[PDB]
């Protein structure tokens, strides 16, 4: 079992300038629950934008997907292609793919579950953003209520599944 978990704003973006372009403390703690103890996979572009202390992800096993050879990321686990990280040589029973979009494109096929978070901020796209995959008929899903962030965001959760 494949999932997918990001957080986008309504508009779709979920990154720019090489991180992500709000501040959502909701959706850390979010992100923290559903994946401690579990298989992290990202593309390196995602691996060189995590924060210091994030850099592993504390707790989880991360995969870090690149074409370089030789690359080395303290602290993760270095593959070759999206399959190489999802055919570990020890299986994990949870493994969820963080991003980026890059990624995301790719995994979306072989995943059967997406945790979104919606952030009600306004970012009309600009040439350079990351966006969020679009999930057509073959998925449906759950909404949870809107919630205010402690700093201000309207901000929600979907959880969808592959019918
Ligand atoms: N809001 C969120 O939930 C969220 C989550 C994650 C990331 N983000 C944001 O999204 C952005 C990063 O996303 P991104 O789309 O630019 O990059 P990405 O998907 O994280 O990484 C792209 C990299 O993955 C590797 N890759 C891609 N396709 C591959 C393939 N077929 N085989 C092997 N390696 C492959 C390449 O690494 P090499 O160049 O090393 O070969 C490529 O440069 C940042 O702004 C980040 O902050 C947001
Ligand atoms: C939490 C974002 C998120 N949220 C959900 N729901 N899914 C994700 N895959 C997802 O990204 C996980 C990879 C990025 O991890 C962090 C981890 C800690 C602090 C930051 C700040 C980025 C900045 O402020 O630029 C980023
Ligand atoms: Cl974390």
């Amino acid at each position: 079992s494949v999932g997918l978990i990001w957080a986008q704003s309504t508009s779709g973006v979920i990154g720019r300038d090489g991180g992500i372009p709000w501040r959502l403390p909701e959706d850390l703690a979010h992100f923290k629950r559903l994946t401690m103890g579990h298989t992290v996979v990202m593309g390196r572009r995602t691996w060189d934008s995590l924060p210091a202390a994030h850099r592993p992800l504390p707790g989880r096993r991360n995969v870090v997907v690149t074409r370089q050879t030789g690359l080395v990321a303290h602290g993760a686990q270095v593959v070759g292609s999206l399959e190489q990280a999802l055919c570990p040589a020890e299986p994990d029973a949870a493994t969820w793919v963080i991003g980026g979009a890059q990624i995301y494109a790719l995994a979306l096929p072989l995943a059967n579950r997406c945790e979104v978070t919606e952030v009600d901020v306004d970012l009309p796209p600009e040439d350079e953003d990351a966006l969020a995959p679009v999930l057509d008929q073959t998925w449906a899903g759950t909404s949870g209520e809107w919630l205010v962030s402690r700093s201000g965001l309207r901000y929600r959760m979907h959880s969808y599944r592959r019918l």
